[PDB]
C-alpha cells in the first residue's frame, strides 16, 4: 500500500478532484480504462500533485525527469528540480512534490511517469523501494515531515488524513484502490466526515487509513465506516464454577472425600454509563443427589470458609481488538461485597483479544481462575454467611474496567501494521465516548452489542464539522441495517419488530425533534430523527420481557404458545418440536402433567430443580424428555382420556429455592400452556 500519493484534478488550478490514489513506483499514470465510476466528462484530468519521500539506499548525483516536464514543477524538500543534478545522501529521506498543469487534453486519464537518473548514466522509472507515502498524521516522525514544502499548491486537508477537505464534505466513495466524489447516478458506500477530525469518530484510525485499508485488519468492517467507532468492548463470560470447602490448620486430615459442589453458570453482559460488566446465573437444577442444603452437602459448620473456582474467557463485543493488556475484573457478591480481583499477565497474552471472538478461542481451554499449573492464584473465598448469601441468589457480577493497553497503528514509511508502545486506548476511549452517539442493540442473538457512531454536538464547534447523522443511517452503518423494498430491516426483520427507548436527555431530544417534524410515529421519519453527541439508544427485540440489566428473561404467553405450535411427533416419551432459538434462551425448563377425568392433575417432574427436560438436537429440534424425571420410564397413561399437559416455564417466573417453609415443589410456578392432548390422540 505503499509509493507516492497522487490526487487527480477535472479542473486546471486543483480544485476539483475526481481521483485520490498511490501508485506503487514512479509510473503515476491511471488509463482511462480504470476510470468505470468517474463520469466520462471527468476523465479528463487537467491537473495532478503527488507527495511523499525518496529514500536513496546510493550516495549519488541524481537527474530527476518525467512524461511531461514542459508541465511540471517538483520539488526536492524545498529544492525546485524541475520547473538538474541534485546530491542526496544514502540513508536520507527527501520529501517529493510534484505539480502538473496542462489545459484542454485529447486524452482520457493520464499517462505520467517519474524518472531518475544516476551518474553512470542509467535512467529508470523509480522503484517502489525507494518510494514512500507521506506522512499522514496528527504528529511529525523524527525522520518524516507531517506537511509538504509550503512552495507550489496546497491542497485543501486540514486535518493531514490525506482526503480533501471538498470531498469529506461533500461525499466520497472508494473503488478497488481509488477515492472520488460519490455521484448518486453511478454508484457503492456514500462517506462523508469532518475535514477537521483525522479520525471523524475520535479514534486512533484516520479516515483515510479506514476506507482504504491501510488498518488493522482485526478491525470490525462496520469499523472502515469514518463515521463508526473502532474500540474494544470486553467482558467475561463464566461457564461453570466448583465450590470447595477451605482447609484449615485444624484439620490435620486431608483424605476426606469429594465435597465440592460443581455448576454450570450463565454470563451476559449488561446494560442498566460505560462501563463493562456481566451477570452470572449459577444453575439451579438438580446436580447431586439428595436434596441437602449447600452447607450440608460440603460439611460447612458456620465458622468454616469457602472458595470457589471457575471456568471463564473474555469476550470482545467492540470493533478494534487488544494486543497486550487484558482489562481487570472484580467478582462481586450481592451488591457490592467484592470476592476476587481477576487479572492477566501484561505483555504475556497466548493471542489477540479480536472482535467477535474469545481469550481464549472457543477452540481452546477456557481460563481457570485457580489454574492447575498456578502456584499464586489467590483462593476467592466466602465467609460462611456470604456462602449462604450465594446459595439463595445464585448471582455473581463482573465488572471490568477499560484498560486496554496498546494501539496497532498504521506505518506510511513502511506500510506495516505493529503495536506502537507510544498509541494507549486509555487515551483515545474518553474522546470516542464524548463525541459519539451510542446505540446497544440485541437483534444479534438477544446479546446487547454496543455501537458509537459520530454524532454532531450543537455546543462544540469542532464537532459541528462532522456531518449528519440519522438514525437510520446510523443503524445501517453500525449494525447492518438494508432497506430493500423501503423498509428498514435487520436479517429479515423489520425496524417496527424493535422498540426504542432513550436515556432522559436523548428522549427529550427526539420528542422535541418529532413535534418540529409533526411526526407522530418514529418508524416513519427515521431518516429524519438526527442524533447528536453523547446519546444513548436501547433497541430490543420486541417478542421478550426483560429485566434490570436488559437481558432476556420471558416473553408474552402467545408468543411462546405460538412457538410450540408445530410438533413433529408426540409420544408418551416426550415431544418434539421446532423452537425459535431465541424462544429457548428465554426458558429455564418444561413441566409435565396428567389430568385425569374429574380434573386433578398428577405433575411427574414436579420439583423446582427437575425442569431441564429439554435438549437441541443435531437437526436443530427440540426434544422434551417425560422420561428423564420419571425414572427412564415413558409416562403411564391409566385412561385414554386423561390429558398430557406439558408447560414451558420462563427465567422471570423460575424459582431457583426451595420455599420459605422448605417446599421444593413447583406448586405456584407461573407456567405456559404449550401442549395439551388426551391419551387416544398422543
Ligand atoms: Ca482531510
Ligand atoms: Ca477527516
Amino acid at each position: 500500500s505503499q509509493g507516492l500519493l497522487g490526487y487527480y484534478f477535472s479542473d486546471l488550478n486543483f480544485q476539483a478532484p475526481m481521483v485520490v490514489t498511490s501508485s506503487t513506483t514512479g509510473d503515476l499514470s491511471i488509463p482511462s480504462s480504470e476510470l468505470e465510476n468517474i463520469p466520462s466528462e471527468n476523465q479528463y484530468f487537467q491537473s495532478a500533485i503527488w507527495s511523499g519521500f525518496i529514500k536513496v539506499k546510493k550516495s549519488d548525483e541524481y537527474t530527476f525527469a518525467t512524461s511531461a516536464d514542459n508541465h511540471v514543477t517538483m520539488w526536492v524538500d524545498d529544492q525546485e528540480v524541475i520547473n538538474n543534478k541534485i546530491r542526496l545522501e544514502k540513508g536520507r529521506l527527501y520529501q517529493i512534490k510534484i505539480q502538473y498543469q496542462r489545459e484542454n487534453p485529447t486524452e482520457k486519464g493520464l499517462d505520467f511517469k517519474l524518472y531518475w537518473t544516476d551518474s553512470q548514466n542509467k535512467k529508470e522509472v523509480i522503484s517502489s523501494d525507494n518510494l514512500q507515502l507521506p506522512e499522514l498524521k496528527q504528529k511529525s516522525s523524527n525522520s518524516r515531515k507531517k506537511r509538504s514544502t509550503s512552495a507550489g499548491p496546497t491542497v485543501p486537508d486540514r486535518d493531514n488524513d490525506g482526503i480533501p477537505d471538498s470531498l469529506e464534505v461533500e461525499g466520497y466513495t472508494v473503488d478497488v484502490t481509488f477515492l472520488s466524489p460519490y455521484i448518486s447516478n453511478i454508484h457503492l458506500t456514500k462517506y462523508k466526515s469532518s475535514p477537521e477530525k483525522w479520525s471523524t469518530a475520535s479514534d486512533p484510525y484516520s479516515d483515510f487509513e479506514k476506507v482504504t485499508g491501510r488498518i488493522d485488519k482485526n478491525v470490525s468492517p462496520e469499523a472502515r465506516h469514518p463515521l463508526v467507532a473502532a474500540y474494544p468492548i470486553v467482558h467475561v463470560d463464566m461457564e461453570n464454577i466448583i465450590l470447595s470447602k477451605n482447609e484449615d490448620q485444624s484439620t490435620q486430615n486431608t483424605d476426606s472425600q469429594t465435597r465440592t459442589i460443581s455448576k454450570n453458570t450463565s454470563t451476559s453482559r449488561t446494560h442498566t454509563s460505560n462501563s463493562n460488566s456481566s451477570t452470572v446465573a449459577i444453575d439451579h437444577s438438580l446436580s447431586l443427589a439428595g436434596e441437602r442444603t449447600w452447607a450440608e452437602t460440603m460439611g460447612l459448620n458456620t465458622a468454616d470458609t469457602a472458595r470457589l473456582n471457575a471456568n471463564i474467557r473474555y469476550v470482545n463485543t467492540g470493533t478494534a481488538p487488544i494486543y497486550n493488556v487484558l482489562p481487570t475484573t472484580s467478582l462481586v457478591l450481592g451488591k457490592n461485597q467484592t470476592l476476587a480481583t481477576i487479572k492477566a499477565k501484561e505483555n504475556q497474552l497466548s493471542q489477540i483479544l479480536a472482535p467477535n471472538n474469545y481469550y481464549p478461542s472457543k477452540n481452546l481451554a477456557p481460563i481457570a481462575l485457580n489454574a492447575q499449573d498456578d502456584f499464586s492464584s489467590t483462593p476467592i473465598t466466602m465467609n460462611y454467611n456470604q456462602f449462604l448469601e450465594l446459595e439463595k441468589t445464585k448471582q455473581l457480577r463482573l465488572d471490568t474496567d477499560q484498560v486496554y493497553g496498546n494501539i496497532a497503528t498504521y506505518n506510511f514509511e513502511n506500510g506495516r501494521v505493529r503495536v506502537d508502545t507510544g498509541s494507549n486506548w486509555s487515551e483515545v476511549l474518553p474522546q470516542i465516548q464524548e463525541t459519539t452517539a451510542r446505540i446497544i442493540f440485541n437483534g444479534k442473538d438477544l446479546n446487547l452489542v454496543e455501537r458509537r457512531i459520530a454524532a454532531v454536538n450543537p455546543s462544540d464547534p469542532l464537532e459541528t464539522t462532522k456531518p449528519d447523522m440519522t438514525l437510520k443511517e446510523a443503524l445501517k452503518i453500525a449494525f447492518g441495517f438494508n432497506e430493500p423494498n423501503g423498509n428498514l430491516q435487520y436479517q429479515g426483520k423489520d425496524i417496527t419488530e424493535f422498540d426504542f427507548n432513550f436515556d432522559q436527555q436523548t428522549s427529550q431530544n427526539i420528542k422535541n425533534q418529532l413535534a418540529e417534524l409533526n411526526a407522530t410515529n418514529i418508524y416513519t421519519v427515521l431518516d429524519k430523527i438526527k442524533l447528536n453527541a453523547k446519546m444513548n439508544i436501547l433497541i430490543r427485540d420486541k417478542r421478550f420481557h426483560y429485566d434490570r440489566n436488559n437481558i432476556a428473561v420471558g416473553a408474552d404467553e402467545s408468543v411462546v404458545k405460538e412457538a410450540h405450535r408445530e410438533v413433529i411427533n408426540s409420544s408418551t416419551e416426550g415431544l418434539l418440536l421446532n423452537i425459535d432459538k431465541d424462544i429457548r434462551k428465554i426458558l429455564s425448563g418444561y413441566i409435565v402433567e396428567i389430568e385425569d377425568t374429574e380434573g386433578l392433575k398428577e405433575v411427574i417432574n414436579d420439583r423446582y430443580d427437575m425442569l431441564n427436560i429439554s435438549s437441541l438436537r443435531q437437526d436443530g429440534k427440540t426434544f422434551i424428555d417425560f422420561k428423564k424425571y420419571n425414572d427412564k420410564l415413558p409416562l403411564y397413561i391409566s385412561n385414554p382420556n386423561y390429558k398430557v399437559n406439558v408447560y414451558a416455564v420462563t427465567k422471570e417466573n423460575t424459582i431457583i429455592n426451595p420455599s420459605e417453609n422448605g417446599d421444593t415443589s413447583t406448586n405456584g410456578i407461573k407456567k405456559i400452556l404449550i401442549f395439551s392432548k388426551k391419551g387416544y390422540e398422543i
